[PDB]
């Protein structure tokens, strides 16, 4: 009933060392980030310290001011030395800067945060490579606590995190619901799903309305609000009613990292068999 | 209440022609058949015809036989030709086979039917380029007939028509349910959508316990029953009961091989400006 995520994280950082030390790699993932973004920095360091820990080199790149043109050729440094796995750029830019562009120019096979379109396609297609982190995240709990084959509904539609995770969840057989502001009747949909993965950035957002007893639900909001983290649905108000809810922080938060990393495993490792 | 697409090619057609004049292109589109495929013929020829009409040049190469590393020789060949605009593989291929990754040596540029990993990320990231064609026109009959931003139901998952076409829904704002043959409840989801597309390749699937009378049926299904053509609805049944209805044949049927003709133009004006 409390659908805790740190031992999910420790699980998957365990077998990822053992599928490191097994087959020899040396995983090598770089970390750009342009501008302090505090919450971009904690994930950063997240990635270095469990990277440090499951045998992968992880580097961060920090510029304060970085042109366009700079940061490309960087990209396409990166991209071209044999001894880097996996590139990733942290979120959010300053304006002017579209991820999307910059990210087509990584190879797929090093873009482990998995957003640009041909990781996003094979997603599509039912050909999972990289596949990002928060949808692999929602995943994880489910397959870790028990629930297939279920309706979900995804509220939430942007491409990091609701499209990705739609394809995922055909791909293992649920039966898949998206809605969004422009969603009408919204409680409606909740309501009648099984599983209520929720993703609007809206503290208290996902209350008793919007469940019924029967329902498991996956946060995956991040709301900072006076000085502590909260995740779009009332927990309080919940957690005496649905049958499970994820935590925030605690629920997805903690595999987010790890996911990133097994990423970088499954880049690496498809470098080594097909370079 | 009934949704013919006749109409909408030929005014589809001509926009394509305007397009195609104001540019000054000569678009040009290559097809490959391997076998000799009765509905791969007529659809070739299809795009052949309704490409002379409109000023595309469409030329189709047939194969009793191909070797596997012949045909991507070819494939790589018509590729690195910048006389031609588009490449296609009609479908069924042979078996063994793997229609996906023939297509991922076609350039995206190029790739007129839609279904390789690029464009159907890009669909994913609302950044369409090519669609391809069936979900095209879904959305192509949903426009024309004012059917705008509502819920939707799709009993279909796969790449070729529920995936992309969830994708393309979202992109235009549509709420969207995907539901499949291991769904528990089908009818339960048909039921609270305004709009059902479906695809299972079922006659007599949709029927009156899954459609109220306020639903839209859109019927992408094809099937073969006393030599004629049939679709997945109960089309006798369904129309005095349901608001709105594609025959088939006559619904989506008849604009395919047109939206195939508006992403060769697309692929045209993309290259011209890019190469």
């Amino acid at each position: 009933k409390i659908l805790r995520g740190e031992e999910i994280a420790e699980k998957k950082a365990e077998n990822l060392h053992g599928i490191i030390e097994r087959s020899g790699l040396e995983p090598s993932l770089k970390l750009i980030q342009i501008g302090d973004n505090e919450a971009a920095s904690i994930y950063a360091r997240a990635k270095i310290r469990r990277g440090k820990k499951i045998g992968i080199a992880v580097d961060l790149e920090k510029y304060d001011d970085i042109s366009m043109k700079d940061l490309l050729k960087r990209i396409d440094d990166l991209a071209k030395d044999p001894q880097i796995n996996g590139i990733m750029i942290e979120n959010p830019l300053p304006k002017g800067f579209d991820y999307y562009e910059i990210v087509r120019n990584i190879p797929y096979y090093k873009d482990v945060d998995a957003l640009s379109p041909y990781n996003q396609g094979l997603i599509a297609l039912n050909r999972e490579f990289l596949v990002p982190a928060t949808p692999r995240a929602v995943i994880d709990i489910m397959d870790y606590y028990g629930y297939h084959e279920n309706t979900v509904t995804i509220v939430n539609r942007s491409p990091v995190v609701g499209r990705p995770l739609s394809m995922m969840l055909l791909n293992r057989n649920y039966t898949v619901s998206v809605c969004h502001s422009k969603t009408k009747d919204i409680g409606s949909m909740t309501r009648s799903s099984k599983i209520v993965v929720v993703a609007v950035g809206r503290p208290g957002f996902l209350n008793r309305e919007m469940v019924t007893p029967g329902s498991v639900v996956i946060d995956v909001g991040i709301n900072y609000v006076n000085d502590k983290v909260v995740g779009d649905a009332n927990f309080e108000d919940l957690s005496e009613y649905v049958e499970a809810i994820t935590p925030v922080p605690g629920g997805v938060g903690p595999i987010t990292a790890t996911n990133i990393l097994e990423n970088v495993v499954k880049a690496a490792e498809f470098q080594k068999n097909n370079l």
